[PDB]
């Protein structure tokens, strides 16, 4: 389930991080827009830049942390004032995080393992929601 998944998730974090940020990159290629330093790059190009698979790696590293710390995928409501309360977000909407969460869900429904896809695509719904509720656009 939604927690054994978060444990998979850790076991290769920077790999499942990297190519899940770039299936949304690759499915959205206007949310590009928010990441000028990647355009005109392929996706091997993108996992040789410094910044991408440290960022890509931290934002996962975090989303592991508010997946775990969640009941029945429902996030704290402490731990989405936290990413309200983020400067790299003050451009962000919670289209933006939906959208990742669309590209997330597909890309476990495409592998062979066993993800509890459903729980995926309900925390980024509640997710959502619960950034919304703290003040995100
Ligand atoms: C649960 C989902 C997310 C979490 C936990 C999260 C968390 C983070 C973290 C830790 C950083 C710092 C990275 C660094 O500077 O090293 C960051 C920065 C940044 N993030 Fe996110 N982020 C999420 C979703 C998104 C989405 C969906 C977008 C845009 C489509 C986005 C856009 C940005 C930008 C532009 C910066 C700078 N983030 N975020
Ligand atoms: O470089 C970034 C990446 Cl790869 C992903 C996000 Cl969500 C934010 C930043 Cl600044």
């Amino acid at each position: 389930g939604f927690k054994q998944d978060i444990a998979t998730l850790r076991g290769d974090l920077r790999t499942y991080a990297q190519d899940i940020f770039l299936a949304f990159l690759n499915k959205y290629p206007d949310e590009k827009r928010n990441f000028k330093n990647y355009v005109g790059k392929s996706d091997q190009e993108l996992k040789s830049m410094a910044k991408f698979g440290d960022h890509t790696e931290k934002v996962f590293n975090l989303m592991m942390e508010v997946a775990d710390r969640a009941t029945d995928c429902v996030p704290l409501a402490s731990d989405a004032s936290t990413l309200v309360q983020m400067k790299q977000h003050s451009g962000l909407t919670t289209g933006n995080f939906e959208k990742l969460f669309v590209a997330l869900v597909e890309y476990m429904r495409a592998s062979g393992q066993s993800f509890d896809s459903q729980s995926w695509d309900r925390f980024g719904k509640n997710l959502v929601s619960a950034l919304s509720s703290a003040g995100m656009k």
